[PDB]
């Protein structure tokens, strides 16, 4: 009996005024424990992280995205909109042991470090994958690593997390008897490994870290798993 967390599907805005987004917990109260984390979904698939631990605002992030409790609800504020604020927003709640995506929220407004993700996989039905995600530029093992699956209208699904010091893992009940997590150390590269895929399968898979306490701040690019004949 996973938690559902619903986000407001789609909200208008325009340049310069204040929006806000909210994020519900099926379970009751959105709280502090549940460490809400907002991420932007760009056009090209690209994902940044803005705001996690309720209100901690990644570093880089515009100062105009502000988190916050209102409601018994997450909440995201956008203070000033900007053109370029279009977008999908991604809320995140952690329940003890695991995350759990909400449906995410159309933004229209009217008017280094790095993950490294092949950019695709085609394969057979049946068939079985290792998708790979290179980290670069920053300390691997200080940072968990997490994956995600998106399929079209679908939103995004939390796979599960590994801790690269430990080989530790948790993963969602979806996937806990699907995906397999790994790591090799020297080559600072994370492993998600599947079997016995279907079209089902089919979608985009990131990786992101994550710091304990802090915020999904970066994300791969995303490999596009095509299951097809």
């Amino acid at each position: 009996s996973q938690a559902v967390v619903t986000q407001e599907s789609a909200l208008t805005t325009s340049p310069g005024e204040t929006v806000t987004l909210t994020c519900r917990s099926s379970t009751g109260a959105v709280t502090t424990s549940n460490y809400a984390n907002w991420v932007q979904e760009k056009p090209d698939h690209l994902f940044t992280g803005l705001i996690g631990g309720t209100n901690n605002r990644a570093p880089g992030v515009p100062a105009r995205f502000s988190g916050s409790l209102i409601g018994d609800k997450a909440a995201l504020t956008i203070t000033g909109a900007q053109t370029e604020d279009e977008a999908i927003y991604f809320c995140a709640l952690w329940y003890s042991n695991h995350w759990v995506f909400g449906g995410g929220t159309k933004l229209t407004v009217l008017g280094q470090v790095q993950l490294q993700q092949p950019g695709a996989e085609l394969v057979k039905p049946g068939a079985s994958v290792k998708l790979s995600c290179k980290a670069s530029g920053y300390t691997f093992t200080s940072y968990l690593m997490h994956w995600v699956k998106q399929r079209p209208g679908r939103g995004l699904e939390w796979i599960g997390r590994i801790d690269p010091n430990s080989g530790g893992t948790k993963y969602s009940e979806k996937f806990k008897s699907k995906a397999t997590l790994t790591v090799d150390k020297p080559s600072s590269t994370a492993y998600m490994q599947f079997s016995s895929l279907t079209s089902e399968d089919s979608a985009v898979y990131y990786c992101a870290r994550y710091y304990y306490g802090a915020y999904f701040d970066y994300w791969g690019q995303g490999t596009t798993l095509t299951v097809s004949s």
